[PDB]
């Protein structure tokens, strides 16, 4: 069947509530649900469910003109009432969306007619349109499928306007999607997509080698990277590696001994041989990261000075800070206290473990004792939210989140970044400036504020950037060239064209 494919995902796609997070998978929410405006790789948006829009001079009131020809997959019309009901349903759960500042800025949403939708904002929020473009939460389910006139407590059928329809889901086995034959836009070439639930990366590679699946698409965790490199040379297969999409880093706890000392954080940022780490654990497949955001990220080409691998310098910094080696020991001490740092990661994630072992080795060579704390996912996320870590693996979010949304979220205390930053004298100023940068319409001031925030974060050595990672593809050749989505968390199945 040349227009049916089988792929894999580590978990089910979830219930496909458009307005909720885990266990809903973003790429799948994006398959069914659509936005008012669609994000493009150049950073702009184009008309989508909204054909056009205007705003007020003060930038607080926006009026969208909607398409008039869009139906939900169940035949019900998409109109301004439906869109307004969705916004209400999202904002009824406002607390859950704190990380996204548009959810705090929207003050009112109302359908002025079937085709006119008015959105009012607290302030002149510059990332407005890009945040409407996101996979979640501002996309649209048929209001008939609300439960008790809400979505925050669940939905009935996951009815969107999008090019794919969920056919069926079987927990821990598979999810099947079919093409929407009444889609308002271009019809996908592919008719059916089956997602086999395959949690282990090795098991995913095996499934591809046996012919059980036709396509694997995902980030650096998709399959073992040595196997990837092998497949890349195998003439029976097709593989791809995108340009980098986001940063993988450690976050260092500025509020916990001994990472509360700037000098210790500086030393750590000279201690890791990142090129080696990438060649060893990532099989040469990713790029070295010197800064939180790659220089290609909007607002982030700042000429920030890299801390290159330099164990001599790391040891000098620590000696100067009073962290010195006792007679016959390899671990430094200050005030009888050992230089001991806990590194938390997801313990069943083989790649993270491999990286953690490398980081531990490199840091031992400069007299820091890194203890590896590998735990289940829920325990790691809990550590991130409450700052119970020394160092922790973390990542940025990709386009169109990076940098404005990721920075916005640094203000939210129940996220790793806030927690890592909590010990900085200038954290309140950073948070103030993050608030300002998002509202400011003076473009000169906006660049200054991004420079200031990112520069403080860099100079304070809050992070240990490791790698700018890429999306990876393995496919049967008959599927052809597999496109990448502008939005880093989306999978553009509708663009596959054998
Ligand atoms: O996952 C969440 O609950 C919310 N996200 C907000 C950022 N997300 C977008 C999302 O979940 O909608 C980025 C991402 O998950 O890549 C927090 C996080 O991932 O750290
Ligand atoms: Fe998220």
């Amino acid at each position: 069947a040349p227009d049916e494919i089988t792929t894999a995902w580590p978990v089910n796609v979830g219930p496909l509530n458009p307005h909720l997070y885990t266990p809903n998978q973003m790429f799948a929410q994006s398959m069914v649900y659509e936005p008012l405006v669609k994000y493009q790789a150049d950073g702009s948006v184009i008309p989508w469910l909204a054909k056009s829009w205007t705003h007020s001079e003060d930038g607080k009131t926006w009026t969208f003109t909607l398409r008039d020809d869009v139906k939900f997959s169940n035949g019900e019309p998409f109109d301004a009432e439906a869109a307004a009901e969705n916004f209400r349903a999202v904002l009824d759960n406002r607390q859950r969306h704190a990380w996204l500042e548009l959810a705090n800025q929207i003050v009112d949403v109302k359908a002025l007619s079937k085709t006119e939708l008015q959105i009012t904002l607290k302030s002149a929020y510059y990332p407005f349109l890009q945040e409407l473009a996101l996979p979640r939460p501002f996309r649209f389910i048929a209001p008939s499928q609300f439960k008790n006139h809400e979505t925050m407590n669940g939905i009935k059928a996951p009815i969107g306007t999008g090019p794919w329809i969920l056919q069926e889901s079987k927990l821990n086995q598979y999810d099947v999607f079919v093409r929407n034959e009444n889609y308002w836009g271009e019809k996908p070439a592919i008719k059916k997509i089956t997602f086999n639930v395959i949690p282990d990366p090795t098991t995913r590679a095996v499934a591809f080698e046996t012919g059980d699946i036709d396509l694997l698409y995902g980030n650096e965790g998709l399959l073992p990277l040595d196997t990837f490199a092998r497949f890349s040379q195998n003439p029976a297969y097709h593989t791809q590696l995108s340009q980098p999409i986001e940063t993988v880093m450690l976050a260092l706890n500025t509020a916990k001994a001994p990472t509360n000392e700037l000098a210790v954080r500086e030393a750590l940022n000279y201690a890791v041989n990142k090129k080696s780490l990438i060649d060893n654990a990532l099989y040469g497949t990713q790029q070295v990261a010197d800064t939180l955001f790659a220089p290609s990220v909007p607002y982030a080409n700042l000429g920030l000075k890299p801390s290159q691998y330099d164990p001599q310098k790391a040891k000098a910094l620590l000696e100067k800070a009073g962290w010195t080696l006792p007679a016959g020991k390899d671990i430094r001490e200050k005030n009888g206290q050992p230089l001991r740092i806990e590194l938390s990661f997801i313990g069943t994630d083989a790649l993270s473990k491999s990286m953690a072992e490398i980081i531990q080795a490199d840091m031992r060579q400069i007299g820091a004792d890194v203890s590896l704390i590998g735990e289940e996912e829920s325990s790691i996320y809990a550590r991130q939210r409450d700052g119970r870590f020394g160092m922790i693996f973390h990542r940025t979010w990709g386009a169109p989140y990076d940098p404005h949304a990721f920075l916005s979220s640094m203000r939210v205390p129940s996220h790793a970044d806030f927690q890592a930053q909590q010990g900085l004298a200038d954290k309140p100023l950073i948070d103030k400036e993050i608030g300002e940068v998002l509202a400011t319409h003076d473009e000169t001031q906006r660049q200054a504020l991004y420079r200031d925030i990112l520069t403080r974060l860099h100079d304070e050595a809050v992070y240990l950037p490791i790698s700018y990672i890429s999306m990876m593809v393995v496919s049967k050749p008959e599927l052809g060239n597999i496109p990448y989505a502008p939005i880093a968390t989306e999978i553009p199945f509708e663009q596959i064209k054998p």
